[PDB]
């Protein structure tokens, strides 16, 4: 329970560009409070940033030379409640914490990414997405309050529609870079059960995963995501096994289920590497029969599915994924199609082979400047780490760019300042805000420097 201040060598999730910080770590929020307003009455040096889970890949999570402020130990659940849906929590909750203990209320996390491993904090401050995008926005979306410790020393109450809101929507998308988040209030969505109703496809094409998405089912779900093939010639290209769903009623639960309709069931022993030690493939897998085999196991209509059915297909592979890796992930606006499949065969002919595929079609945007969500194609790659990859993936950030588009904070740690300012045009106008809720640079990280944010 006591608080330390360690000299600590930080990388983000990608385990790159490393760079050492002093590290504290307090339960105590009036701890924190004193930390920010040492460093504010320095009057220099390198400045601090907040810490969560480390779940993002690149350096917004990192200050060398400066201060870093683990928020994890401030994991409070104030209250929850029923009536008003609401949640009030401190930053350092993460989000299966929260799912947890909100799915006895009949309340539901309203945006969830695909791993339940991130804080409330970095929640807000990277204004993460998930498979529901299109229905329900971003996490910056339902917080209905905030709490932000700012360089003055001073603890600010923010909510999206009040007098504040200027600064509540810097901090949605900010990085840490208006300061640190210590508390929220979020509005949670009410749900009878912890399933889904879930409906499969599988497409041959890119142009067949295009029209999916373009033919109105979209509306019909409220959760929707695709695993794609990123490296098969055309027109195997971008062929997708679509996943779309909504939470299930418990009505529509089978007699078994509908005792416990709230559950959360526990994640099993095995997993398929250890089931099966020597892979999925046999004879058929690359031919016809597995064609037609894959086909229709991913094609379904109405089936319940668990939280980890669902959302975490990818878990049941075990330590298959990831197997030096660079996370790369970008949206093309929604009619800028031809452009879109542009990139996709770029990435195939590049010599460049990606394995983990998420594809999914955003819905609105929201009035955060620095927000990446942005209504379109949504796209994360994963390339091994070899010779040429750097200047290619530059080569991606011109098309990306070019096309309307731009990349996310959370996967991104060599992308440069140039690039990344064109590709969030509301850049200067999050730089005046942040210009004038520190003025001394008091909140400060290795992204905030390579990215000229700072
Ligand atoms: C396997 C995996 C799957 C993922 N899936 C998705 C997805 O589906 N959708 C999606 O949008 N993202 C996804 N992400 C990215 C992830 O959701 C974000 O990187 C998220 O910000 C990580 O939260 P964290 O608590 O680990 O924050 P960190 O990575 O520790 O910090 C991220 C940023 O938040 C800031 N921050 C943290 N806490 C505070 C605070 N209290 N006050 C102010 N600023 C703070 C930091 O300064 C930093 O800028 C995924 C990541 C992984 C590893
Ligand atoms: C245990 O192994 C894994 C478990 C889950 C995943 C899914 N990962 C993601 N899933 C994502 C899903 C989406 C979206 F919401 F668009 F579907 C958007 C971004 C996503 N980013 C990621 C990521 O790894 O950074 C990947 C894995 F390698």
């Amino acid at each position: 329970v006591g608080a330390t201040t360690t000299a600590t060598r930080l990388t983000g999730w990608g385990r790159t560009a490393p760079s050492v910080a002093n590290v504290l770590r307090t339960p105590d929020a009036e701890m924190i409070v004193k930390a920010v307003a040492r460093v504010a009455e320095s009057g220099g040096g390198r400045g601090a940033i907040a810490r969560g889970l480390g779940r993002s890949y690149g350096d917004n999570a990192q200050n060398g030379g400066g201060l870093v402020i683990d928020m994890t130990p401030l994991n409070t659940i104030h209250s929850i409640d029923a009536d008003t849906k609401l949640v009030d929590i401190d930053a350092g909750v993460n989000l299966d914490q929260l799912m947890k203990a909100a799915l006895p209320f009949g309340l539901w996390v309203p945006v969830l990414p695909g791993t339940r491993q991130v804080t409330v904090g970095g929640a807000i401050a990277c204004d993460i997405h998930g498979k529901n995008h299109h229905s329900a926005g971003s996490f910056g979306n339902h917080v209905r309050s905030m709490d932000l410790l700012t360089a003055d020393g001073e603890i600010r109450h923010l909510t999206p529609t009040g007098e504040d809101a200027e600064l509540f929507w810097a901090t949605v998308g900010g990085n840490g870079l208006t300061g640190i988040i210590m508390r929220a209030t979020i509005e949670m969505t009410p749900t009878s059960t912890a399933y889904f109703i879930a409906d499969g496809d599988v497409t041959a094409s890119l142009d067949e995963t295009i029209a999916l998405h373009s033919d109105g089912s979209e509306a019909r779900y409220t959760y929707s995501s695709a695993w794609f093939d990123a490296i098969s010639a055309p027109p195997k290209l971008g062929r997708a096994a679509v996943s779309r769903g909504r939470l299930a009623t418990v009505e529509q639960l089978p007699a078994k289920l509908r005792s416990e309709p709230l559950k959360f069931d526990a994640p099993q022993l095995l997993t398929l590497p250890d089931v099966f030690p020597n892979g999925l493939a046999n004879k058929y897998t690359f031919g016809p029969i597995g064609e037609l085999w894959y086909r229709k196991s991913g094609t379904y209509r109405g089936k319940v599915q668990n939280l980890t059915q669902f959302y975490h297909p990818l878990d049941m592979f075990g330590e298959w994924n990831r197997a030096g890796f660079l996370q790369y992930q970008f949206v093309i606006p929604t009619e800028a199609v031809d452009e879109f499949k542009k990139i996709i065969g770029v990435i195939q002919a590049s010599g460049h082979y990606s394995f983990l595929n998420v594809f999914k079609l955003f819905g609105p945007r929201n009035q955060a400047p620095l927000s990446f969500p942005i209504p379109g194609w949504n796209i994360c790659v994963d390339f091994p780490i070899k010779d040429g990859l750097g200047k290619f993936v530059s080569e991606l950030d011109r098309r990306v760019l070019e096309f309307g588009g731009r990349l996310y904070t959370a996967k991104d740690s060599r992308t440069t300042a140039e690039t990344f300012h064109a590709m969030y045009p509301r850049v200067d106008e999050w730089i005046s805000v942040r210009r004038k809720v520190d003025p001394l640079r008091v909140f400060a990280s290795d992204m905030a420097r390579r990215l000229e944010l700072l």
